[PDB]
């Protein structure tokens, strides 16, 4: 039995967390865990519990040292194999900080200075500052080729283009978590250029993509356009090497909702901070009910890029973020407006748009966003407002029950990871990390342990405890993804890649070993700030809770 064998978190674990590592194939019937200094022995398992998934005759045997609590580095010997690990504080924060300046390599507009990016640092690319209005985007006072500036803000993923649905979604993500764990982000400092200002560095780094949205807005109708673009995707090149003409495109209705959550939500969000971002509240909430009004004129204005193509050049053929189903983004954006403003106009619109279900948060699936929203705590609801929220409580819960269920007898030890259709592109932040997400919110509205319990399982797996050993996180663990389909990382001239992006993960042989560690595995091994935003809520609010 190799040490390869052996799958753990490979950050480690904290002092009172249930520990489990699982050994992926092989006969095996007792570990040791020693004590890496001293060499005492520590604790022994024996009577190990052993399971199969449905597709993999692998003998999976669980290791449970859950007893062990003295922080400290130790060394886990099975058979032949051993790895060391740690227990200790705050053994996800260097995790949850990564994740978060994450962000930060991704800006446009700026340079990245070395004094924040390390050795990862490089020229400003994509000024944005010389924008066309694409035919589909043109409006009476801006006829196509009317030239806009249209500045700062993120690349998507491993391309280069911006887009209003997912930067929207996945600000309104990591600002959900944000409000829950004020004194954390408050704390937080991750060594970006805003890190020695007044306002949380969590907020700083939303606000760069704020101010960028906040331009996608058209002046006159309210309306906002879907994405900034070029035509085709560039190749594996340096951002100063792009040459493709930018433009911004047809706006949707999805994406003025998105922006008017978002902006709703930062609206409240950012009114301590009028230092730092002086009418930046102000201005959000006036761009809020400005998009909202223009998704009320115009709720079924999807973004189909097909259609788009057949009516107007040049084609666009980048990220298309397409939806036909808005009622959860109307949901998310009403409630936010609601919160926000305290209109009963917005409520209504809410209650009328109410999921049914709870399902986990996702870039086109937003009713989550909501949902956190009217579970906040701290929030003084009527009488009817809290039977609202009471039955998105119930639904929330019915979930995390049926996602638990059986959670302690599968191969890896966790609810992730044991069913063929939890593997599809992006699966380790849109299933993995948000059924996470989701879990701990489960825990916050209830206080049962239980949930959070599985909610670092699902971490622990993403972090090694898995069928291919690797922890999905770019420079971090033991194993990483060296590789990653990103063009920054792949065009700088550094060998290791840029660190905390969370890799889409296996994608279809057994589904969970469907990964390739390969810069042209966009099916496996792309990275996203939706991706990353997932990565952050989870390992933020683990981190947080842990004390
Ligand atoms: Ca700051
Ligand atoms: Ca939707
Ligand atoms: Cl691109
Ligand atoms: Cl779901
Ligand atoms: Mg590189």
């Amino acid at each position: 039995i190799p040490n390869d064998a052996i799958r753990l978190n490979q950050l480690g674990y904290y002092p009172n967390q249930e520990k489990i590592a699982v050994v992926d194939s092989g006969k095996v019937e007792e570990f040791v865990i020693w004590d890496a200094v001293s060499g005492e022995q520590v604790f022994v398992g024996k009577s190990l519990y052993t399971a199969k998934s449905a597709w993999s005759d692998k003998t999976r045997t669980t290791l449970d040292f859950s007893a062990v609590t003295t922080p400290g580095k130790y060394i886990l010997k099975v058979n032949g194999a051993s790895v060391t690990f740690l227990i200790k504080d705050s053994v996800l924060s260097p995790l949850a900080d990564a994740a978060l300046k994450s962000f930060y390599y991704q800006r446009t507009a700026m340079p990245i200075e070395e004094q924040y990016a390390g050795q990862w640092h490089r020229m400003a690319g994509h000024p944005d500052n010389h924008v066309l209005i694409h035919p589909s985007a043109a409006s009476p006072d801006r006829p196509a080729g009317t030239i806009v500036s249209s500045s700062k803000g993120w690349y998507d993923a491993g391309d280069y283009n911006k887009y209003i649905v997912n930067s929207g979604y996945s600000i309104g993500l990591m600002q959900s978590i944000y409000q829950l764990f004020l004194d954390y982000f408050s704390r937080q400092k991750i060594n970006i250029p805003e890190s020695n200002n007044h306002t949380p560095d969590l907020l700083d780094e939303m606000q760069f993509n704020l101010d960028w949205m906040l331009t996608m807005q058209d002046p006159e109708d309210g309306g906002v356009y879907h994405k900034l673009t070029t035509p085709f995707f560039e190749g594996f090149v340096k951002p100063v090497d792009c040459k493709q003409q930018r433009y911004v495109v047809q706006k949707s209705v999805t994406a003025a909702l998105d922006f008017a959550a978002v902006m709703a939500q930062s609206s409240r969000l950012f009114a301590s901070y009028e230092e730092d971002y002086p009418g930046f509240s102000k201005r959000a909430l006036l761009a809020a009910e400005k998009a909202y009004a223009w998704a009320e004129k115009h709720p079924e204005a999807y973004y189909n890029q097909n259609l788009l193509n057949q009516k107007y050049q040049p084609a666009i053929a980048t990220g298309e973020y397409g939806d036909t189903h808005a009622d959860d983004e109307f949901f998310w954006a009403a409630s936010e407006l609601y919160f926000s403003t305290g209109k009963e106009i917005y409520r209504e619109e809410a209650i009328k748009k109410a999921p049914q279900i709870y399902t986990a948060p996702g870039w086109g699936n937003t009713f989550a966003l909501g949902i956190f929203a009217w579970l906040q705590p701290g929030r003084e609801l009527n009488e009817a407002d809290r039977r609202f929220a009471d039955s998105l409580k119930t639904e929330l819960l019915k979930y995390a029950d049926k996602v638990i269920e059986g959670a302690e007898q599968t191969p890896f030890h966790a609810p992730y990871g044991n069913d063929a259709k939890d593997f599809f592109w992006g699966c380790l932040a849109e299933k993995c990390m948000n059924q996470g997400v989701s879990l701990m919110y489960a825990y916050l509205q209830t206080g049962k342990d239980v949930y959070l319990t599985n909610a670092y399982r699902n971490m622990d797996y993403i972090l090694g405890r898995n069928a291919t050993g690797f922890c999905y996180v770019t420079g971090l663990g033991t194993k990483s993804p060296k590789h990653p389909h990103h063009r920054l990382s792949a065009s700088d001239d550094i060998e290791d890649p840029i660190p905390g992006f969370l890799v889409g993960g296996p994608n279809p042989a057994s589904p969970d070993e469907s990964y390739v560690d390969t810069e042209d595995s966009y099916a496996s091994n792309e990275v996203a700030i939706n991706w990353n935003a997932a990565l952050v809520a989870l390992a933020s609010s683990l981190d947080a809770l842990a004390v």
